[PDB]
């Protein structure tokens, strides 16, 4: 009954819109625009794998609310699937956006590698979307890429790959997981010194679940370990609870990768954000120059004064 942000089609689940699903929104989109497609997605829930593919760019996904419109399915690496292959949704396609949405894989701790969200798209956002799982939630492919007021939760490596991306006064949870089984926010796979790819968290909130919170201590959590010899992750101006061992971060095996990677902190507060207590690693460092932590702002990370005013959502280019 109403139009924002021009849109092209309108999908819903109980009928009254032009179609039903969202993979048919997709299909029916030209290739090769250089205008914006916008799909208006309705309350309810969508059972499907959705696939936005690399010659369908500019296409943007807009929801009725975060809380209302559910994508989702549970493809898993224990039944069968590739960790590349399970992801609930994939957006390729150079410069994808979406707001007030939710993309979830159901099939729970046990069942392993198992992804809600995978993203290859340079130059994509995300505003007010929740991506909920448990092992490998959200796969941070390749390209770059901007998350802000966004809220993410899962256990094992939940935010993994070799990506540039910057996450803006978001909300990251960390829930219970399986027997015996540890958590790791992030798992940050750079392999090469001259890549300029890495994870960075700024003026966000980490913390635990309500079902994790009354037994922290029997499933210990920590910020990261590095799965490729290059690794590189940044948390700075942001608040964390005791969620967060002491020691920070976690190896990978052994002295791998020990010397070689680059893990920094950057006036962040709370309980958890004490460094007195954190590993002796060559590559771990609290960070005191402030033009060495700019380096990871938006504006100087992801190129973001060429593009982030076009994407219609709020956004902060420096410190
Ligand atoms: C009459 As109608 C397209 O707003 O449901
Ligand atoms: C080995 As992994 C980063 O898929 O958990």
């Amino acid at each position: 009954q109403s139009s924002t942000v021009g849109p092209n089609v309108v999908v819903a689940a109980d009928g009254s819109g032009d179609y039903k699903t969202v993979s048919e929104a997709v299909a029916a989109a030209p290739e090769d625009s250089k205008t914006r497609y916008v799909i208006r997605i309705k309350a309810g829930v969508y059972r499907e794998n959705v696939d936005v593919p690399k010659k369908k760019k500019n296409i943007m996904f807009l929801g009725d609310g975060r809380t209302s419109t559910i994508i989702t399915a549970s493809k898993n690496v224990q039944d069968g699937s590739t960790t590349f292959n399970s992801a609930t949704v994939a957006a390729v396609g150079a410069g994808f956006l979406a707001r007030d949405i939710t993309f979830q894989n159901t099939a729970g701790a046990a069942k392993h590698q198992a992804v809600a969200l995978r993203v290859g798209s340079d130059l994509s956002a995300f505003y007010r979307c929740d991506i909920l799982a448990y092992q490998d939630s959200l796969y941070v492919h390749s390209n770059r890429q901007f998350f802000i007021n966004c809220f993410i939760a899962g256990t094992v490596d939940f935010i993994f790959g070799n990506a540039a991306v910057v996450l803006q006064d978001c909300d990251i949870h960390a829930r219970r997981p399986g027997s015996g089984q540890k958590n790791m926010v992030t798992a940050q796979g750079r392999t090469d010194p001259n890549q300029n790819t890495g994870i960075v968290i700024q003026k966000s909130r980490i913390g635990a679940t309500s079902d994790l919170q009354p037994v922290q201590s029997s499933f210990p959590t920590y910020l990261g370990r590095p799965w490729k010899e290059y690794s590189r992750t940044v948390v700075m101006q942001s608040s964390i609870t005791n969620v967060i061992n002491p020691a920070g971060w976690f190896p990978w095996d052994g002295n791998f990768a020990l010397d070689t990677l680059y893990y920094g902190e950057y006036q962040n507060t709370g309980a958890g954000a004490a460094t007195s207590g954190r590993v002796t690693w060559k590559g771990f460092k609290v960070i005191t120059s402030s033009t060495e932590a700019q380096g990871f702002t938006p504006g100087s990370f992801i190129a973001g004064g060429s593009w982030l005013k076009a994407t219609t959502f709020p956004f902060s280019l420096g410190l």
